[PDB]
């Protein structure tokens, strides 16, 4: 159950020291990382949200407008062109604000929600670093939702609701919840920041959550609401976030036209559900012990024949699969089946279609699943239909 | 017809001088740039490439060992971490060796096929930057290609049919090819740069492509087949390269055992069909004059309603619309029809429904496209269907 041991042996990804806490995600990694980006996706459907993408760098001048060149400018990596200090973006927070920026805006635009599936880069400790979990460069599933105040509580009760939706999806149900108070140093009056908590405390009534508060925790330009699962083994996780703002916005000139025509400055909501994903990735690879759920598995059903007197049987319907899309390879070897479905066992393939000339004539396939239960023989329709229903609703377990 | 003026009409993107030379892609510009993903990786299934993805920086040294810093360094982003120095990569072919690195390789793994959406930086002078077409930062079709020599001719074959096969689906036909034999200095010895010229000469030869001696004009490390494709204005635009290497492949210590048991240095083939696909963007941003196919659009169909009576026929057909697939967004607002359809003309729309009392009762739409010629009414069925068929076709005429 360790994600660096499952991800060399069922070749996910790899690391080494030429570059220091990035990851280098081969074929099978990169499907699972791209299925999540679907995943989060069809939720920013559901939930109505623009996706954008920032560039990598920005002017350093830039950075000192926002007040965290200040605070994390160790944490920055900088580079030069043409004398001038260029920042690999540790957030995405700055560039979804000059998307915010181009062209006017009005009260009828808000509440305008911006995703992005960002790539940041810090300059982390090396020695802090560790596999998939404390890394350099990260992509975050990273979203801004620039509103009234009026609309806080009901932005808020999305990003609550989408953080239970998400976290049911891989089986984490254990959910601890925090909330954190205004800090010793922090902008704004007192009165703003009694509404600005009551606010993520009201949208936590409202949904039914006990939470439970850390004080004098929260950032110096807003409070913010931090959600932790659990895994099988009782490991805590801190992956949601839902952070209040009141200070970039206004820093960086963001402004809309309000009912009483007059200009008024939004309020930033920065929230992300799976924090990093990279990240994710290590806690789904170490909570499933890499028997990972069909729709997130590199290799959904492998193929076998007994013999040669079945090879372009198995031929036609992986293709046949193909055409349903999933992910399916032919395993035609000359070795003895045994062989073959210990082979991908050890690959944790959720599905092993077997066929012999007992199924070849009769047009069905013996079907096995990776924790070894047989299903006997069915229609290749009826299990091509079967899998599909389990890909599209990503069911947590096979067939029985 | 400037990609530039029209990407802000469209609200596709925006470039501002805090990150010159990148590109804020907004919602609009993200689903072309999207979209041109699964057609991509559509390709890449067919021909049957690997997708991985490398870190986004790396080690100077390592970068030292290719040859590429004494070169190149004053096109690299630099970067500094515990008295280390990084390169943000201009490149993705060090990465792909990396990856191929890990795990002893046999000759029966070969040819590999390893693509990536690699977002490649250089420091580009700033007077040479030209909105989406000249850019520091950007993300190529990029992919390498291992093999024996005895595989380099059928490899890149195959690079020659994805060239015509991809921009055939823009309607680019007119492609002016060119291959560049060895220049003054160079690697390796006659013999192996006359196989090597030889074979992109022979593979040009067999698919009867015209092409011109660029005298002179290959890199150190092998030859290369460029390609140009025209607009609908005449103009050219270098896109496609195949570039032969026999230098860093042993520079990076790469290896396979051979059916001889004598361990081998491979071929490695670099290819990329669109080259930059911010600059692909721009040129078809061009030469469709902002009016994209119906499977690039960023809204493929609006349904507008004449009175409030029809305003729910309107919003579930949108969601029943919605449901296929397809980029559907309602128009319910109090405006006259008139002035409904121009807002979307204007925006380039493909498609535009319109239910009076007349389709409500029928279950049928009205249907009108962009270029003025209204269809009539027919089946809600039946144009779903062959929406689908045009958006899965990828079909550069609309009906009729
Ligand atoms: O927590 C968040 N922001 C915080 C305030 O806003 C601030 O960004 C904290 C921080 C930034 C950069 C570094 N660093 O090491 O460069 C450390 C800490 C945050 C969480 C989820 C999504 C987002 O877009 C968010 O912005
Ligand atoms: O053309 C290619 N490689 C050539 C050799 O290999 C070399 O890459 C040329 C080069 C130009 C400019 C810079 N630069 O830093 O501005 C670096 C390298 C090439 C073409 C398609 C895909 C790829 O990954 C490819 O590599
Ligand atoms: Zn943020
Ligand atoms: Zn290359």
């Amino acid at each position: 159950r360790d994600h660096r041991k499952i991800g060399k042996q069922l070749d996910l990804y790899h690391m080494q020291e030429e570059a220091p806490g990035m990851v280098f995600w081969h074929n099978d990694g990169w499907t699972i990382f791209r299925e999540l980006e679907v995943f989060v996706r069809s939720k920013l459907k559901e939930y109505q949200y623009q996706e954008v993408k920032g560039p990598f760098m920005m002017d350093r001048v830039l950075w000192e407008k926002t007040g965290h060149w200040d605070n994390y400018k160790d944490a920055m990596f900088t580079t030069s062109s043409e004398n001038r200090e260029y920042c690999i973006k540790p957030m995405n927070c700055p560039g979804h604000v000059q998307i915010f920026n181009q062209g006017l805006k009005s009260y009828r635009d808000l509440p305008l929600r911006m995703a992005e599936f960002g790539s940041c880069h810090r300059n982390e400790p090396s020695g802090s670093l560790h596999g998939l979990m404390r890394v350099r460069g990260f992509t975050q599933d990273d979203a801004h939702i620039f509103c009234t105040e009026e609309q806080i509580r009901d932005e808020v009760n999305g990003c609550i609701r989408l953080v239970y939706d998400m976290y049911s999806t891989f089986g984490f149900e254990k959910i601890v919840v925090k909330l954190s108070t205004r800090p010793e140093k922090r902008i704004g009056s007192d009165e703003m920041w009694d509404r600005a908590e009551a606010d993520l405390a009201v949208a936590l009534e409202e949904n039914n959550i006990p939470f439970e508060y850390q004080l004098g925790e929260g950032a110096f330009y807003g409070p913010k609401i931090e959600f932790t699962l659990y895994d099988c083994l009782d490991r805590a996780w801190q992956c949601g976030t839902v952070q209040l703002d009141f200070s970039m916005p206004s820093r960086l000139s963001a402004s809309y036209v309000g009912e009483d025509n007059e200009r008024k400055v939004p309020v930033m909501i920065h929230r992300a559900i799976l924090g990093s994903m990279e990240r994710f990735i290590g806690i789904l690879t170490e909570e499933f012990a890499g028997f990972f759920p069909t729709w997130l598995a590199p290799v959904q059903v492998v193929i076998m024949n007994i013999t040669d007197s079945q090879s372009e049987y198995v031929n036609e319907l992986t293709q046949k699969l193909s055409n349903a899309g999933i992910r399916v390879k032919a395993d035609l070897r000359n070795e003895k089946i045994g062989f073959k479905i210990r082979e991908h066992t050890l690959r944790r393939v959720p599905y092993m279609l077997v066929c012999g000339d007992k199924e070849v004539e009769s047009g069905k396939v013996a079907v096995r699943t990776r924790r070894g239960k047989d299903l006997g023989s069915m229609d290749v329709n009826e299990v091509i239909e079967k899998l599909q229903q389990e890909i599209r609703s990503r069911s947590l377990k096979q067939l029985e």
